[PDB]
């Protein structure tokens, strides 16, 4: 553990980078993409510049990959396209500011992209 200061206080000069945002959700957006919605908490003191969404293949071996990027601070939800059907994987969110990038948000639940969800009729 080697715990450190871990103390929250109103900085004045020496600021810090953004922290890992809440856990992103998974919704049915398409057969090749999915609607992801996250909730940012800390920005390190400065205004978030852009976010980062990454995923990981469970059925297939391979570290986390990069889905999208260059997302605005006002956009807390986007459609992650470019996925492979029949391949289970998770998603995450990262905050990048003029100070640096944030930690890897908790790995949301595993979503198995099968198709365009249900139908109307």
């Amino acid at each position: 553990g080697s715990s450190g200061s871990s103390g929250s206080q109103p900085d004045h000069g020496r600021l810090s980078p953004p922290e890992a945002p809440d856990r992103p959700t998974i919704s049915t957006a398409s057969e090749t993409s999915v609607y992801v919605t996250w909730i940012p908490r800390g920005n390190g003191g400065f205004p978030i510049q852009s976010f980062r969404v990454e995923y990981k293949k469970l059925k297939k071996v391979g570290d986390w990959i990069l889905a999208t990027s260059a997302i605005p601070p006002s956009r807390l939800s986007v459609e992650i396209t470019g996925l492979e059907k029949g391949i289970s994987y998770k998603f995450r969110v990262r905050a990048l500011n003029m100070l640096g990038e944030s930690e890897p948000s908790a790995p949301s639940r595993p979503y198995v992209v099968s198709g365009s969800g249900p139908s109307s009729g």
